[PDB]
DNA sequence: AAAAACGTCAACATTTTATAAAAAAGTCTTGCAAAAAGTTA
DNA sequence: TAACTTTTTGCAAGACTTTTTTATAAAATGTTGACGTTTTT
């Protein structure tokens, strides 16, 4: 896959990947991968403000900020893994609920492309 | 306990009570009790509209809207029960967290001690 | 040894970001007049 | 309860402050088609 300019319209096959150790996001372009890795920390700051003006809760909404940021940056789709398995949007959001009870936040990082095994395994 | 005018600065011993069968909110004055019962269904719209601008999610945040609203209406304190037991502010939220994954919303209604 | 097939890479076509400026929605005072609560005897 | 005083409430008119739009240039991504090479015969 991967067009002449470097875009993967079929996320599963991408080589642009990011993972926070729990969740893995695939992107269609390096442009998006870096857009995501470069500004997610900022996005979290700005995310928490907006939300605090709507409600005050004992929760760490960072992961939720990360999915929203992901969704806003990847214009060509949505494909993610949750600890190795194929994860849907709702499934990543469930993880985000369970994890917002935790005070600290895992950071993100680029990681090499999975590998046919890990891929067939995730489904 | 109750002022002459009928205000309970000690919500723990108030007769102005609203409940949704799962949790129960104690008000300090019938006025606040009704400001709540009369304005919550509308707050849920306003609330989800507001939250929806920050992020779209598969969740039903009404209860969180409910807890938030309670906090802004009851100006003389915060007291609540969760399935019979006294509930800290954090425990009511934990609960609001669970019901987030439930499609329908419990409605509120006045009750008596 | 070519003709057909490929693969690379300018050069021009389109689609997407990035922003600055403007518009518009939404918030946060300030000021009483009114309703609620506190006091008073 | 009644009568009076002091707080909260409700709203309206401005002054501000984010969000949403627009518009437009910049930056990406997409396409096309000579031009050398490769591989098929």
């Amino acid at each position: 896959p991967k067009t002449q300019r470097g875009i993967y319209h079929n996320l599963k096959e991408s080589e642009y990947v990011a993972s926070n150790t729990d969740v893995t996001f695939f992107f269609s372009s390096e442009l998006y991968l870096n857009k995501f890795l470069d500004g997610y920390q900022e996005y979290r700051k700005k995310f928490n403000k907006k939300i605090e003006r709507v409600a005050v809760t004992p929760w760490n909404m960072d992961m939720l900020a990360d999915i929203t940021f992901y969704s806003e940056v990847e214009k060509r789709g949505f494909h993610a893994w949750l600890k190795g398995d194929n994860a849907t949007w709702r499934e990543v959001h469930v993880y985000a609920l369970r994890i917002m009870t935790k005070p600290n936040t895992l950071d993100w990082s680029r990681i090499q492309k999975p590998r046919l095994r890990e891929r067939r395994k995730s489904m």
